[PDB]
């Protein structure tokens, strides 16, 4: 469990990320801590016994809503998302999965990821930043630089992935 | 995870139940799966994407609220629960912890589920049964009445419990 979320401290803890992985294994945490300190929102407010008694127990650190994929489905079930956030967050944990499970290889610059991410729904639709991105890639270039250009994207997507949980 | 609650057979269950302990194991069970029963009405109801991905997850069993206590702090904590209702049934759900995990000796008849009873608002506040249920525990009397008649109030609880829930 992290401390409080700016979005300076967010893009400082990114910035240092220097390959995918990292950056995944980074932003995973950054989002769960992210839709932890969303959770509060979803419940009574006002009244101590139910605080003290039925909400701090309902998000204790390893209790039953610390965990990102139990946590979404909560809010998306109680209708406090819209299904294209729902679907960015998700994407974002599948690929998380993916890198820790399965394989941890792939860079920013990959088929598999550049496939990723054009299906976060916060980078393709901002249209200049998607456009430069396909001009870069599809151009003589550098892999460096579309490397960078990748990790900007993403940041961007879990940036205004944050913004949208408060 | 059970089919679906009656009164009448929730009432057959319970009457055959000829100890304290036997009753309070199913009591458990009758309550969680009243409780599960309702948790569909948290969430969502109308979007098949949401109930498919969200809900159904978050309402499998062995899942995340297949706990009667994660469960019950959800319902209160999205203030769809009067106080009196949640302190009856986490009473319950004490006892049963307390008789399954500590001890299953105490009968109906005995001191510590006469203080029990005593405080389960479903059985006080009605003012005629606990005023017969003492009368009868502090009139020459008879060990078995007074047992069958801490059962009577007790499944009295269960099912205005029930009934509560839908």
């Amino acid at each position: 469990a992290m401390a409080t979320l700016t979005e300076d401290d967010v893009l400082e803890q990114l910035d240092a990320q220097d390959n995918l992985f990292s950056f995944m294994k980074t932003a995973h945490s950054i989002l769960l801590q992210g839709i932890r300190q969303f959770l509060p929102s979803l419940f009574v407010d006002n009244d101590e016994e139910i605080v003290e008694y039925a909400v701090k127990p309902l998000l204790a650190q390893s209790g039953p809503l610390d965990d990102i994929d139990v946590a979404l489905r909560l809010i998306y079930a109680l209708g406090k998302m819209d299904k294209w956030l729902y679907a960015d967050i998700t994407h974002f944990s599948q690929y998380w999965h993916y890198l820790n499970e399965q394989d941890e290889t792939p860079g920013f610059a990959d088929d598999i990821t550049w496939d990723f991410i054009s299906n976060v729904n916060s980078i393709t639709r901002n249209a200049t930043l998607y456009d430069a991105l396909k001009a870069m890639k599809f151009a003589v270039w550098s892999e460096a630089r579309f490397s960078g250009m990748v990790k900007t994207a993403l940041t961007l997507a879990v940036t205004t992935t944050l913004k949208e949980l408060t």
